[PDB]
Formats: structure tokens, sequence, C-alpha cells
């Protein structure tokens, strides 16, 4: 199939759930330029009198979802990140009791800045080049609900730099037509995410899915031109990390030859564990390895 | 001061502690070409026979102490790491309970791999172009013995992999002459270090050392040729991540007018929260940001 649709952001959720109806079916194969508001949806931007006094339900609308026909539980969906667009303004914030640092400060702080030829002006004296993601992706997952802003199994609010252009994103599909949406974009991130917030911005999203039949997954995948990650999300760090480096052992237990003694020690040298954020109810962190390690293995997805 | 000294592996300890006794006195701008021992003081060299049933107490023997005159309680060591060279053969270690994978393996493992051609020879398939890097390095704390396998705000076994050739480490000095002291030499280690090990191997890292006066710092700080990173380590990764956050925090407040919200949005968006390693008996994790966002704000140690 090779249709392509433009879904907008008019059609957005909450809370990822089995039972949100679907905003629109497409087939595996499809284009979607899919719009977004950004995590606050766009309630703060006349930058002044613009205080998080927000309605705050309405926080991290992702759009969708998309029904994806063909996809099974128990299938994975294959998000190909081709474009990500962003407005030429966003929105920093932070406070008390608010990331890393919130025990340092008192009330709440949100900022507008200006994205202008390519740099986020963050004050006088740095524009910092952007680098555009996408904060929450993810599916339906098999049971109940989960706001937007918890992360699991099935993404969600992964908060993690490696989705950008170029990337692929693979989720088991927990429910019929996956359910697939998408928001909180950001022009710029820093891994940790520890302010609470990236710069927050509206803007339109060129991806395309497939449903892959032979594969079991357990948790959100990342492939970009260099590195493939398992991601995966906990109460702590230290636990998510435990996790996506089992996921990781566990993809070469099933698709290589290779001991149990040769995974350990080959991902002790050549496997980062890295951190996407560690600023929402549950942490999010991964474990990447460079593709060619993998391709060698015979790993493909 | 400009000398150079070549200090030998035979001049080492397996704990920092302010009661060792220096084994060379040098000066501030002076040179040393250390010798070091793996982190099995050489009691693996081959197979077969050569299984983890070693000396055991003899792990993680770093040569020093070094005596840096003029370095006082409350200065700042600066060691700037010029060239490490590795031996032609280095091994991995793994197994039951070691590591993050520790719960899939039964008994002990190890491996001696060769290093050739600037590679380690993982095995027939696959060989991995070195990334040499000290795991061990540090000073000595203000005051009880801590064992040179524990990392702590006075360095030890951060196994970091930024403290490579062109790296500078800054650490903070807890006694007279700081007393610093390296060795772990890794080949190769990935982020995380999940297996438990690196590339274990001995070799020789040249060195300069210089005393900072009017600088705090509560932990280490790594300076490479494009980033500067604090590094801090706890009980956990979540602990670990927070107190590295913390120290650039504090430095950015001391050393510029940015408020707390600035640096705390600033952080979210251009710093990056990463993981040293996890298996140690406390998580290593840093915290890094660009050198040119400091150099803006006339941040220089
Ligand atoms: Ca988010
Ligand atoms: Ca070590
Ligand atoms: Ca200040
Ligand atoms: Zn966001
Ligand atoms: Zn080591």
């Amino acid at each position: 199939s090779h249709m392509k649709y433009s879904l907008s952001a008019d059609h957005h959720i909450f809370a990822f759930s089995k039972e949100n109806k679907p905003a629109i079916s497409v087939k595996s194969g499809d284009e979607l330029e899919v719009e977004t508001m950004d995590c606050f949806s766009n309630q703060i931007q006349s930058n002044e009198d613009k205080l998080d006094e927000m309605d705050w339900n309405r926080v991290n609308p992702a759009t969708g979802p998309i029904f994806v026909e063909g996809a099974k539980e128990g299938d994975v969906l294959k998000v190909k990140i081709k474009k990500i667009e962003v407005a030429e303004k966003g929105v920093l914030a932070t406070g008390k009791g608010l990331g890393v640092l919130g025990n340092l400060m008192e009330g709440l702080y949100s900022k507008v800045v200006d994205i202008k030829d390519g740099k986020v002006i963050f004050n006088e004296k740095l524009a910092l080049p952007v680098k555009p993601m996408i904060g929450v992706i993810g599916v339906a997952p098999k049971e109940g609900s989960i706001n937007c802003g918890t992360p699991g199994s099935h993404g969600g609010n992964m908060d993690t730099t490696l989705i950008a252009e170029g990337a692929e994103v693979y989720f088991p599909v927990f429910v019929e037509g996956a359910l697939l949406a998408l928001g909180d974009l950001h022009a710029l991130m820093g891994d940790g995410e520890v302010g609470v917030s990236g710069v927050e911005v509206a803007g339109k999203v060129l991806l395309e899915v497939e449903v892959i039949k032979g594969l079991n997954l357990k948790n959100p995948v990342v492939k970009t031109a260099e590195v493939t990650a398992t991601i995966a999300s906990a109460e702590s760090l230290d636990k998510a990390v435990e996790i996506a480096v089992h996921d990781m052992a566990e993809l070469f237990k099933k698709h290589t030859d290779l001991s149990t003694e040769g995974i350990a020690t080959l991902f002790s040298i050549t496997g980062n564990a890295q951190i996407s954020q560690v600023v929402d109810p549950l942490k999010t962190a991964r474990f990447s390895l460079p593709n060619w390690i993998l391709e060698s293995y015979g790993i493909r997805f």
C-alpha cells in the first residue's frame, strides 16, 4: 500500500487506551503527515500573562489514534520517522518540585523562546541548533488506560532523543490495529530532561507505518542510521537499565548463536547504557549497540 | 616545574587512604609516565588453567600514590591524560551474579583476548577498535580508607569512558599533597560496563598534574575536547544522576548570574545525563555540557 493522509491535531487523545476509537484507518506501508499540539496544547504562547495556570488536564495531547490494518496483538508496528518540522517558537518550563533541581526553586516558570534560522535563542548569548525529536509516541497497551505522560511497554512519554528524523521505532502491538498516537515534539532536549521540559513546540511529523509479523518485542526499540537501542521504563533508572539490557540480551539469545557469556562481555564493551529522561513518574533508559554488530550477528528487524 | 618522572607498577595501593605513604613527590606542572597492572594484578595471563580463583584482595591495584607539592585540602588537582598505552593482551570477565545479566549465567567466565593492529580481537568474527581509558583514578579521601573498587567524591573506580587521552580530570583535594593513584586500564568498555568488566589490560599512562587554587569542587569533573561533565557515585543511578546535576548547577550558580530556572531549563535542553557504570559497589553517572556553553559564561577551571 502506498497512500498518504494528513491527520490534523484536532484528532487527539490524552491517555493511551484500547478504548479510544481510531481517528483514521490506514494500511501497512501508508504514510501520514501528523500535526501535533505542543505538550501544553498551545496554551502558553502569549509569553506574557501566559502563566502555567493552564487547564493541566490538557497536557500531552497525542494526535491519533491511528488504526493500522493487519496489526494484531503480538505483531510489531514499525514507524519510520521521515520528517519533523517544528514551529517558529517554543516554551521552556520548570519550577518548585519539577525535575532534578525542583528542590532549589519556588513557584512555576515558563519562558517562550524564538526559534530562528534553525537555532533556539535561549538568551542573548546562546543560539542552540535544533535537534527535533518526538517525546510521546506509542500504541495502546493491552489493558486499562495510561495517561500520555506515563511511558510503558507500549511507548508513550519516553522523551528519548534518538526518536528523531531518520529513526525507526518498533513497538510491540497489544491490540488490533495497534492504535498509534504521537505528540510532545521538542525542538531541542538533552538526555535526562532534568529541568522537566525540552523546548516544547507544535509541529508536523511525516512518518510511515508498517506491520511486522515475525517478531516478538517486550518493549520499544529505536533504530537510527548508526545504533539500535532497546528502551525501557521503570520506577528507578536502575531497574529501567536492567530491563533494557535484558531485552537486548534476549534479542541476542533468539536471533544469534552467541553464548550468554559472549553476550554479556560483548555488551560490556560495545554497548552503552544511556538515559532518556529522569523526571516523569516512571524513568526511561535505553541500551544501545552499533548497527554493524547486530548485522554481523544476523539480527534484522 | 617541568620535570618528567616514570613511576613503576611496583608502587601501588589497594585502597585510597590518607595513610598510604607517597611513592614519589612531584610539583605542579610535572609529568609522569605511570605503569599499571590490570584490575587483576595481572593474575590471568592465559586461559585454560588461569580462571577466577586468584588472590582477590589483589584486585584493582592502583599505581601511586603521587604526592603533589602545593596541593592543599580544598584545592583542586587537575590531571591531564596525554597518552594511554595498553598491553597486547587483555581479559574479559563475567559470570553468575556479575553485572546486569548476572542472573542469567552459572559459574565464572574469563576470556583472554589478543589486542593487535589497534583492535580487540573479541573472536574470530569480530575485531573492535581500541578506545583506551582509565577505570580507577583518584586522590585520598578526607578520612576513612576506601577500597580501590569503590568510587566516591575522591574518584576511585568510576569506570568512566570519558577518561582517555585528550581529557582532563579535576579532583577535589581532601589531604595535603592530594595523593593521586591510577590503574584499571581498559582497552575498550561501553558505558554502564554491564557484563561487569572492560577489556582489562595493563599499560602505561602519560599524565601531567596541576594544583588549582580558588576552585571549590565536591566531586570530580572530566573535561574532554568537546564536553565537560560532573561525575558522581551513589547506591543508585537515580541518586548518582541527581548529585551530578546538582554539582553542575552549583558550578553555574557560583560562576554565573544565571537564575536557577535559567540553569534548570538550560540543563534540560543542552545537558546530557549519562551513565558510567552500573555494576560496581556504587553506580557512577555523569552530567555533561558542551564546552562552548561553559565557555560563553566564562566558566574555566
Ligand atoms: Ca514528555
Ligand atoms: Ca573498574
Ligand atoms: Ca551567581
Ligand atoms: Zn515535552
Ligand atoms: Zn576494569
